[PDB]
């Protein structure tokens, strides 16, 4: 059973088993008073792994890196942030102090830089235009435009059919927007649309944060972000 966020005290993480060499993590985290849970990728590659995003916090970073190694066993090499917020880039010095090279979109480390946040090393080439993908490793990075932000990315796993969302796609559970502050609510739907073209075959679809789904997770996300358009 998937882990929620009642179940994942502040400063532990929990990874989650999705498919062959693909799990979740999934850490926990305060927020303008309250505690949200959140999600990320590991995939294998090769005799290393791939990480998908931090655990939302150097701390949650670092007892995410314990844990892999206690589970999986295998060495982290490389990370991918997939937009600029805190649930993604922070814990980026901690991986850096690990040996994990990071990476991720130019937009997203300039934009992190304009908050504060803790910035990428290294720029993914190739991700510029409204729906570019490129290949990284066992993975394929694809920019479907903005949404939750406007460098927000996602993920798909090929050999397995796993789409990671990010916080472009919400949980089901989840009928509020929430915090949109960075969004551009106009583009959003489109871009949703702009995933379920390019990965229609996702048998496994992931949010950024709660609990996962299929194609289903696209269409109502969309609804609702009309949602608030309208009202
Ligand atoms: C699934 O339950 C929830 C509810 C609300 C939030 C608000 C936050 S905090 C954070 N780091 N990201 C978000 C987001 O929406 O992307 C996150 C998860
Ligand atoms: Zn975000
Ligand atoms: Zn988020």
């Amino acid at each position: 059973e998937y882990p929620t966020v009642s179940e994942i005290p502040v400063g532990e993480v929990r990874l989650y088993q999705i498919a062959d060499g693909v799990w979740s993590h999934i850490a926990t985290q305060s927020f303008d008073g309250a505690v949200y849970p959140s999600n990320g990728l590991i995939v294998r590659d090769g005799d290393e792994l791939l990480l998908i995003d931090t655990a939302w916090g150097a701390k949650n970073t670092a007892a995410l890196l314990a844990e892999i190694e206690k589970q999986i066993g295998l060495p982290v090499t490389r990370a991918v942030s997939t937009h600029f917020h805190d649930d993604r880039v922070g814990g980026v010095d901690v991986l850096r102090a690990a040996g994990v090279a990071t990476y991720a979109s130019p937009s997203t480390r300039r934009l992190a830089e304009v908050e504060g946040n803790e910035i990428p090393t290294h720029s993914l080439e190739g991700l510029s235009s409204s729906g570019d993908a490129v290949r990284f490793g066992p993975v394929e990075l694809f920019y479907p435009g903005a949404a939750h932000s406007t460098d927000n990315l996602v993920v798909y796993v090929p050999s397995a059919s796993v789409l990671y969302g990010g916080c472009a796609i919400y949980e089901l559970s989840r009928t509020s927007a929430g915090n949109v502050a960075d969004a551009d609510l106009a583009e959003w739907p489109t871009s949703i649309e702009r995933i379920q073209q390019h990965y229609p075959e996702a048998q496994f679809v992931i949010p950024g944060h709660g609990l996962p789904g299929g194609l289903d997770l696209l269409k109502h996300t969309t609804n609702v972000v009309k949602a608030h358009t309208n009202r």
